[PDB]
This record gives structure tokens, C-alpha cells and sequence, in this order.
């Protein structure tokens, strides 16, 4: 039950406010769902995004112009947008809820002295016209931003749930490449096991088949299916209660071959390494292994002509490997705080020392990159490529191999490969 | 006949429009903004891009931010083409209607635009970067208004690329109203819909209308209900597709079993759709068949017993609105509700109601999408008013379950016959 957990994690929100408020001499916060988006010249409206600082608080994320008022000792004010043209849940209990019919009528909702109460939100045309002045105050986002790091039970529970829902989907787009369907079809299935429509998933899946796999940011979806089926490589999560899944997987059509051999040994590498997650343990020094698992793997596969170590002394690893080992995840897919060392806020996504309760990615990659091999061709780094074999995996793209992980104090919970996604 | 042989004649319409705005405005020339991505806040995921539809008035280019098209109407149009070059991430026949320059980042723009900005006219949504680049004339509204009325006379290009639009919808509508007789759910038959059009969510030109039972009343439904009804009895659709910038508008209504009296309304109130579509003609005011949808609606409650009144007197009491709240349809093309509709000049001023008022012509395009709902708030106003006694309010409990009728089409109106796209693809 969530419910029991709500409590906890409500408890913890207030505890948190009450500091930064004291500390930063407010009155209270407030934070703004945010509003529809309306599309130039146009009626239309752009799908709506919750504030990330507002969902934080409860599982409201599909209704723009609501409010939360807090100072973490009497009950959170919620102003709930509901309007009543013609075209209850567990939370409900823990706020003092108002009920706006429309938007402009939040005014005599609001605090009438609003001088010391800071707004957190996107709008802050509408906050000045409301009376606000201190907007989005720094000390105060990277007071929470900070604490953000740190998942209470009930968010890790939100978070295992996302999870789950994304492993299904996974699987199902796993399946329906083995049939030979098309990036479009793969991604209908994943919307169909998920039960997500496209603006559900909490960023673009990345659903590429062969070539397309060494595309990073690819984002379109063939809707014609390729000559011959070579290998695949998604990208995908879903969201629970605001709360996101990112999962990579790559898979190699027949399960033979040097590129499935490639496929293996980046997963033996991207598991040791999940493994390496510890309290105590500056995030940067996986990254370096991860260079270093990289190196002995274009070694190994002669792919490159020298030994592990001189691969990553000569810089040659970024050419395969360009981007960070991972991330924090939690409300945003590229969570907060993932840079700070401290409530103050004093490539790699994440360096921040790891802790107890704090949720990561590990996603290391080896990819054929047009561009990048371009480039390293010109260097003196020329003699030392094994461009025969790189011109063979070309046509497959890329790997990524991605799990999102639980610390915990004396274990960790993957909670991507304990649900059993190969 | 080919998209590539109307396409010349397209824009060499684009440019004569062009011509004359420049010339009656005073304007060196004219520029358009295809626009930008918008971020999330405090984050780095972005919104989907939506493009200007000024711009893409010009060619079929909707996915792509930071481009820039600088018309005079004697010159070649210059196309300013976005193209980035990293590790992350035109040649088809309108290209060589451009002069086209790549930008390889937005900030390099400055260079490839007019040195000298003042006569010209920015046409987009982004006020502020374009002050900066030095543009001072913010989509001015004599050459808005002249835009958007002709706008309402497509070319035959885009009458060609809306008969496709059509025809991909038509398939998505195909597979729904299948999905829906095998008892799905609103998620699954949406899922039906988007595989048979090929289309993503955030590619269909509006948010799909997928309501089964009750839902069929809420005319601003946008859900998708995962777990399909324990019983079947109604099904609406309004659903669309784009192609090259141009969409589709498509309402269709169902009834599951296809017998009693909730089917024989369906069957009532498409014959009078049918009728409304037919009286489309150049000359008439869109008002006219506006009217006539009320008394055809009027007649249908009178002769289904619903209002117990002669059709006339259910129009003279004003009851017809509780039953058809809406317009009966809009110009429709590059926008949904397409620009141009309530325009009675190029100086934009309006033809004053009895959404769409302006008067039909030859090479306009409409939809008509009369409906018959049974809409709770607006029954709960009807038993308070003095026109209680007039109905029957027994079988508006036994039609509520139902939720409510639209059916609607895409036709296109030429000077001799009307071209209705949706029944001709064989959607009954
Ligand atoms: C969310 C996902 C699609 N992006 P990523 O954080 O897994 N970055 C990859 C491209 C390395
Ligand atoms: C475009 C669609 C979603 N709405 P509509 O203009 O076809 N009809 C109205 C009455 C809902
Ligand atoms: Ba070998
Ligand atoms: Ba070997
Ligand atoms: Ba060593
Ligand atoms: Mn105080
Ligand atoms: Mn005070
Ligand atoms: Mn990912
Ligand atoms: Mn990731
Ligand atoms: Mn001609
Ligand atoms: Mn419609
Ligand atoms: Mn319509």
C-alpha cells in the first residue's frame, strides 16, 4: 500500500520546507503546476508538463493553473483547478484543498501579503501580476533540488512500479524485432504493453534497428521495416505517479556472430559495474572504469591495436564511449542535484558522492559513430585503429546496455534486472 | 496532377499573394519563422515542436525548428534550412523552389537575413529573438488579415495533399470502428487508429476523440480509458491526419447493436448530414446552413418525441442549442479550424453571425459535423427554465446512456459540384 508510505513521504516533504524557510527567512513557498501551452495562431495546445518541483509534493501531473502553498508546519495548501463547462484519492487527506473554476480567480486564494513568499514556477509574468517577488530564489532550488537525491519509501516505491510497467514493454519490443517488425511497429507494441500513449513516457523512446543504433538522439520511427534485420536497440521507460523509468537494451537478430559476442561482453562490463555502486563512492570513479571496461573491450575484439591501457591513455575510448556512464533518476529522467556537494549547490551527468536511497542509471555504450571515427582517422591515432573491423560493425550501429539502480546501505537493488529484463 | 507539377503553380500563387502585401504594406519583403523548441522547465526534455503555419504554408516542412523563409514574391523565396552537424543526430521537389542556405546553428542567423530589417515584416512567435536580430515590425495585422483570407482559397496542391490527408484518415477510422465492434477499449482502439493511419500521438493534427457510451457527451473528451466498458452501446470518433501540414477532420458515430432507437437517431441524424453537406454552394453564407442544421435538429427531437413540439416552435423557443451546442462546422486546410472563416474582406473585417460566417466559394474547404447530444449541465439549465413541460424527460433517460451523435465530413467546394473527400474513401 502506497497510502501508508504517502504519509511518510508528506511528513519528509514538510520537514524539508520547514528548514529551507526558516533558513531563508519566507513565509512559505508556493509552487505553480504551470499552464497549457497554446500553440502560435492556433487553438491547439501543446501536451501539458507539470512542474517537477509541484508533482514532487503529490501525483497530480495532468492539471495545469493548481497551487500548492506550504511552510512545513500547519497542513500544505492545495488549489486544485477543476472547471465546470459542459465540453478523493489517499493524497487528498494530507492538504487543505480548494477547488478554482478558473485560472484568473487564484488571486483571492493566494496569501494577501505574498513579500515573503517565494514562487516556484515557469510563469513569472503571471507571479508578478499575482504580487510575487521572489521568484524561483536559488538558495531554495538547490536546497530541494539537493534533497531531491535522497528518494523517500514512497517515492521508491513509485519508482519500482515505473519500472515494472517499462519491463513490459521492453519485453514486448523485444519480441516484436525478433519478428522483423519495423521501428514503428516495435514502438506500438511498447506503447500497448505499457499502456502509455506517446506523451506518457517521460522522454522520447529511442526505438532504432541497425544503423540507427549509433544514432544517440534518434528519434523518428521507420514505418518500413528494413531489407534484413541486423540488430536493435531501445531506449525506453514510463512513468508511475510522475516518477520515470529509463531502460536500454540491444540485441543482436540471430544471437551469433562477433557483434553478439560484442553485445555479451557489454553486458558483463555494464553488470560489474552496476555492481560497483556504494555509499561512499564518488560516482566519477565508475566512469573511469567504464572507460577502462571500454578500453579492454575494443582490445579484446581488435577493434583497436593496442593494450587496454594505452586506448585510454591516447584518448582513443571517447570515440566509441562519448557520453556520461549515468545519472540520478527520479522525478525528472535527468534528475536534480546530481552535481552538488552540498544544500548550497557548490559529459558526466553525475559526480555527487553516492548514498543510501539515491536511484541510478548505468549505462555504458559502444557505438559506431560516423562523425567521431571521422575524426580520430585524422589524428595520429590513425596507425593504431583496425579499420577492416570497424567498417564490419559499422552496419549495426551501436550498444547501450542501461539499468536503473536502488542504494541502499548494505545492498543494491537493480531494480531493472530483478524484474528479470535480460 | 502529380504533388510535383501543382506544387509549381502553388508557389508561384504564394508569390504573386506576396507581391501584392508587399506592395500595398510598403515592404521591402516578408519574413517567416518556422519557430523554435520549447524546453521544460527546469529541465531538458523539450515539448514536441509545433511549426508556424505561415510557414508551412510555403512548403512541406513541419518538423523542423530555426528555419526562416524571406519572401518578396519577384525573387526566388530564400529558404533559410536548419541543419545541424553533430554526433547526436534536401532534395525533394519543392527544394529547387528555393534559394536554400543550411544554418548550422540558430545564433548564425543573423548573417544569412536582410541587413537592413526595418521594411520587413516578421511573421512568427518568437517577439523577442527576432527584436534582437533587429526585426521591428511584429506580424502586423493588414498583412496578417490578407494572409488568412486567402488562406480560404486553397491551390490545388493543397487540395491534393488534403485528399491524402483524408485518405489516411479514413483507414485509422476503418480500424476503429472495427476495434470498437470487437468490444475494445478507448485505449485500444485509439491504438488501431494510430497503426492503420501510421501515425505518433503528437503527428494527428488534433487530439483524437475516442469516447465509448457516456463519453460520446463530453465534446471535449480527450482520455483514453484503459479498461474497455462492462457493456457496449455507443462509440465516437473524431479523429484526423496530416499530410504535408494539411489535416483531416473526421466524426463518426456508432451504435453497437445497430438497432433501437439510439441507432435509428444515428441513421436520422446522417441523412441530414448528408442533406447539410449538399447545400454547400458558392454564394451562400455558411450562416444559412447553420440555420438549417438547427431545424433539422429541431425535427429530429420532433419526430423522435424527445421535445414535444412542432419543429419551429422548439427553434422559436431557443430549445434546439440544448441539444446542439456548437457550430455546424469551419474552414479547414493548414490549421484545423482553418483560418479566414469569419472574414468578409482582405482588410479583415467580420461577416456578423445569425464560427464560420464568410460567404462559400469555388476551391474552399469545410467540414460538416451536425451532432445530437444528451449533455447533463445542459439539461440540468433546460428543467429549470419555463420549456420543462415540453419534454420528455423518460427518453432522455433512456438516451443518456448514449451520450450523444456527431458526424462529420471534410468536403471540398468547386464552382459546379462539391467533393465530399470522406465519403468518397468509402467511410459510411
Ligand atoms: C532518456 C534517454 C533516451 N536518454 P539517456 O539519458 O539514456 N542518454 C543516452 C542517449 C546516452
Ligand atoms: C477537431 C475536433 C477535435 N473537434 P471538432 O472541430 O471536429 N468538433 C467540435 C464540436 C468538438
Ligand atoms: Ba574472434
Ligand atoms: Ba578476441
Ligand atoms: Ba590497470
Ligand atoms: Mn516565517
Ligand atoms: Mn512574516
Ligand atoms: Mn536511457
Ligand atoms: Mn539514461
Ligand atoms: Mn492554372
Ligand atoms: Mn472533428
Ligand atoms: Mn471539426
Amino acid at each position: 500500500k502506497l497510502a501508508v508510505l504517502y504519509a511518510e513521504h508528506i511528513a519528509t516533504l514538510q520537514k524539508r520546507t520547514r528548514e529551507i524557510i526558516e533558513r531563508e527567512n519566507l513565509d512559505g513557498v508556493v509552487f505553480h503546476s504551470g499552464q497549457a501551452k497554446r500553440q502560435f495562431l492556433d487553438d491547439m495546445y501543446y501536451p501539458f508538463k507539470v512542474n517537477p518541483q509541484f508533482k514532487a509534493w503529490l501525483p497530480v501531473i495532468d492539471n495545469p493553473h493548481c497551487w500548492i502553498v506550504a511552510n512545513g508546519t500547519d497542513k500544505p495548501k492545495l488549489i486544485f483547478y477543476r472547471p465546470v463547462d459542459f465540453w478523493n484519492e489517499y493524497w487528498a487527506d494530507y492538504f487543505d484543498i480548494e477547488l478554482l473554476v478558473k485560472p484568473d480567480q487564484v488571486e483571492k486564494l493566494l496569501p494577501y501579503d505574498k513579500a515573503r513568499f517565494a514562487y516556484i514556477g515557469e510563469y513569472l509574468e503571471v507571479a508578478q501580476a499575482l504580487g510575487f517577488e521572489l521568484m524561483n530564489p536559488e538558495p531554495v532550488m538547490n536546497f530541494y533540488h539537493y534533497h531531491r537525491a535522497y528518494k523517500t519509501q514512497y517515492e521508491l516505491a513509485c519508482m519500482r512500479e515505473a519500472n515494472k510497467i517499462a519491463v513490459q514493454g521492453h519485453k514486448a519490443a523485444r519480441d516484436a524485432f525478433f519478428q522483423g517488425k519495423s521501428e514503428f511497429e516495435i514502438q506500438q507494441a511498447y506503447l500497448l504493453a505499457t499502456q502509455h500513449s506517446e506523451n506518457d513516457t517521460p522522454f522520447g523512446n529511442i526505438v532504432a534497428l541497425n544503423e540507427n543504433c549509433a544514432i544517440l538522439h534518434y528519434t523518428h520511427f521507420d514505418r518500413v521495416a528494413p531489407a534484413t534485420h541486423r540488430s536493435f536497440l531501445i531506449d525506453a521507460g514510463a512513468n508511475f505517479n510522475g516518477y520515470a523509468a529509463d531502460i536500454t537494451r540491444t540485441y543482436d537478430f540471430t544471437g551469433e556472430g562477433e557483434f553478439a559476442e560484442l553485445v555479451a561482453t557489454m553486458k558483463q562490463h555494464q553488470i560489474a559495474l552496476c555492481n560497483q555502486l556504494a555509499p561512499g563512492k564518488l560516482y566519477g570513479e565508475l566512469h573511469l572504469d567504464c572507460h577502462q571496461r571500454v578500453a579492454q573491450t575494443l582490445s579484446d575484439f581488435n577493434i583497436v591495436n593496442l593494450s587496454a591501457d594505452e586506448i585510454v591513455a591516447k584518448g582513443i575510448t571517447s570515440t566509441f564511449f562519448p557520453h556520461g556512464l549515468g545519472h540520478h533518476i527520479g522525478l525528472q529522467v535527468h534528475d536534480v542535484g546530481g552535481f552538488m556537494a552540498d544544500e548550497q549547490g557548490a559529459f558526466l551527468r553525475c559526480t555527487r558522492k553516492i548514498e543510501a536511497n539515491q536511484v541510478f542509471t548505468i549505462e555504458p555504450g559502444l557505438y559506431f559513430i560516423d562523425s567521431l571515427l571521422g575524426d580520430l582517422a585524422a589524428t595520429d591515432n590513425n596507425q593504431h585503429i583496425n579499420w577492416d573491423k570497424v567498417a564490419e560493425l559499422k552496419p549495426f550501429g551501436g550498444i547501450r546496455i542501461e539499468d536503473n539502480i536502488i542504494v541502499h546501505e548494505d545492498s543494491l537493488e537493480n531494480m531493472t534486472r530483478e524484474l528479470e529484463l535480460d
